[PDB]
């Protein structure tokens, strides 16, 4: 078709980076980890919506690997499970260096398009894997995490997540508690990009006013075309708009239908929604693949990203538009994160009061006066 | 006085390279690790064996500064407060840039000598930081570790501790579990210092047949000189000539005296001991300052090294073996480490067991169970 070649046309000069894959997760939960398992070879891994052959014939050229460790791992073992996310995702790429750069920077993205290789980042998906510590921020930051996912499907001490919204959780910080707009100063000192998929809108709304960079919801849709509480709703669009943010989208059937059946199309209307109340600077991809059960018609796996551009260019966005979709609003929003940070000034370290530290699976060292 | 002067002289040109100092256990424990804390400035702080001007009167030039967790961390906390130990190191070589240059090679201690910098390195106090994960061991490598004591003063699942020896432990690994052997295979081809220091005799003699590298006791004596479990005996000594390993002498006075008095000459005593027994190449210096409640008359604190030299050059130690003690021990054991290490070797990846993980505060995923 001629879209289908327009698309890859395109995305030869701009490929895609998506702002959320869990593959990583599968690796761990399909091997343990063990990249050696010839079951768990890169260019023949079968099973998952992500692999080396799918990656290029999806025209990806860069891509947030999701370090995610689950909710019940919050006041137990979710730092150390981070860590060993990070190391799988360090290990993938020095693994495949013939397809992976990994990177850390805008620069690097910029580079590992032009050396043809898939540009791999970091993103942190839930503030649970800092356990309230900012030095575990800083290191996580130095082991090379480029956004933080302030919550997952569950409160942090100082952060609200999207169950709140639902009923299903209590409005713990109403938003950001005073440690966790610390938490938003040092990754705006730092230059990581807050992300603000999973989290309650008060969170959403905290976050936007407070940033002194523009932020990001690296997998979340339209709430006005599907009503799910892990979508975006218009006002807070608008201050997406306002502080020049972006909504990169979820392909996950239940919120781009609201149901589990959905289809490729469906998802162009949640980017067409998006590029209507946000802005077409705010509109990118962050599919969810390998991190959600259903996925639409027509994007089975990754390697049908330019489906997905040949239908947008088929409802008339214009090749800036799609350029902007495909890795220039990201890039943009990257950019201004990294020139807000201020890594000269001196790091927060004023810790979060003891009374507000959970769980049975701590000692108090530091703590006294 | 003649052998002052002889010792600021050869000083000069090989500062020392002190193996463990606890100064960041105490910036936590005084400060909660909050540097901007008008007390814990460096160039005034008070009551602590370590501070800036006392480590420049000392002709201190290197030091591994210990990342130390409790031992109740361990299946707690342990990995979080690693890596704010950890920070809090890498924020006070930022703070004191004039003072401190960070540092993780032997060539990079050798840049801080060139540039009258205290070299600062990491060495972290206990396997149980790692919460017996392999992933978690090579974050910590990439975060700035350089040596691992593989235990403190209790068992990790891995590894048996000292207090084996006085019975106050049991001897769960008989020295080195089978995982305990692949962290030590790891260790290897990471460029990782092994440390000896705490750990019970089997597991020195375990570890010194198993390593690929020499390895280190970073704070640790003379068994003959002092009959404490801490120290090091003659037939392990013997194996650390064989190894060309180092015996980084402890100051602490029961380690030294084996009671609470103890003096500078009787430090000196181990020096001579380790000297006879695991050769000239085998000795260097390992305080342990700001890490134990009683340090020996003379040597204070971290300012009086000199006179510590001063008495090995009086008891006939030629220069060469004094400049040994004081840095090229450590840099010969550094640079063999270094090219032990395999950058294309594929990393350990074989999960430590199940059933041999304890405590409450953890998840079973990539096992299931
Ligand atoms: C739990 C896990 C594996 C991270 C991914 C995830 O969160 N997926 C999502 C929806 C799938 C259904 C749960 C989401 O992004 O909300
Ligand atoms: C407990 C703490 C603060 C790490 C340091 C430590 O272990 N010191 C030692 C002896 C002092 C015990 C009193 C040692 O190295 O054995
Ligand atoms: C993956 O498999 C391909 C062939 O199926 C092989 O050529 C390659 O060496 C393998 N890569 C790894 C890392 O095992
Ligand atoms: C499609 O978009 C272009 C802008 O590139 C615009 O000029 C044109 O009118 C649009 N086409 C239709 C049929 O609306
Ligand atoms: C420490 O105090 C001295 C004054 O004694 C001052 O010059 C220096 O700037 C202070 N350093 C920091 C990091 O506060
Ligand atoms: C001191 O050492 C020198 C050279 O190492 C040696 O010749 C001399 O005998 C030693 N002096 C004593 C008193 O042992
Ligand atoms: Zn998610
Ligand atoms: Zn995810
Ligand atoms: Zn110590
Ligand atoms: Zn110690």
């Amino acid at each position: 078709d001629f879209f289908r070649d327009e698309a890859e046309r395109i995305m030869r000069d701009s490929p895609v980076i998506d702002g959320h894959n869990d593959l990583p997760w599968q690796l761990l939960d399909m091997f343990n980890n063990r990249l050696q398992d010839e079951r768990a070879n890169l260019t023949t891994l079968a099973g998952t919506h992500t692999n080396i052959p799918k990656l290029r014939a999806g025209f990806v050229g860069g891509q947030f690997w999701s370090v995610y460790t689950p909710c019940d791992t919050q006041n137990k073992d979710a730092v150390r499970r981070t860590l060993e996310q990070m190391d799988v995702v360090h290990r993938m790429c020095r693994m495949y260096p013939e397809t992976f750069l990994y990177v850390t920077s805008s620069a690097g993205i910029r580079q590992a398009f032009r050396e043809g290789k898939v540009a791999s980042l970091i993103g942190v998906e839930g503030g649970h894997s800092i356990d309230s510590s900012l030095g575990v921020l800083r290191a996580l930051y130095q082991l090379g995490m480029r956004y933080l996912t302030l919550t997952h499907s569950c409160n942090t001490p100082w952060a609200d997540n999207w169950l709140v919204d639902t009923g299903d959780s209590e409005p713990q910080s109403q938003g950001l508690s005073p440690f966790g707009q610390r938490v938003v100063k040092e990754l705006n000192r730092l230059g990581v990009l807050i992300d603000l998929a999973h989290v309650s809108v008060a969170t959403m709304k905290a976050t936007l006013q407070l940033s002194r960079a523009p932020v990001i919801f690296s997998h979340s849709s339209a709430y006005s075309v599907c009503a799910s509480r892990r979508n975006v709703p218009d006002d807070v669009l608008r201050l997406v708009k306002q502080t020049d943010s972006l909504v990169m989208v979820n392909f996950y059937n239940n919120y781009i239908s609201c149901t589990n059946k959905a289809n490729l199309s469906q998802v162009a209307d949640h980017l067409d929604h998006i590029k209507e109340v946000a802005g077409a600077r705010a509109v990118g991809f962050g599919g969810d693949f390998d991190g959600v059960p259903r996925v639409p018609e027509g994007l089975e796996d990754v390697s049908k990203y330019p489906d997905l551009i040949a239908e947008l260019l088929r409802r008339n966005w214009t090749e800036a538009e799609v350029k902007g979709a495909l890795a220039d609003n990201l890039l943009r929003v990257f950019e201004a994160v990294e020139q807000a940070s201020n890594l000269t000034q001196a790091p927060e370290e004023e810790p979060i009061p003891l009374d507000q530290l959970g769980g049975s699976c701590r000692t108090h060292y530091g703590y006294s006066s």
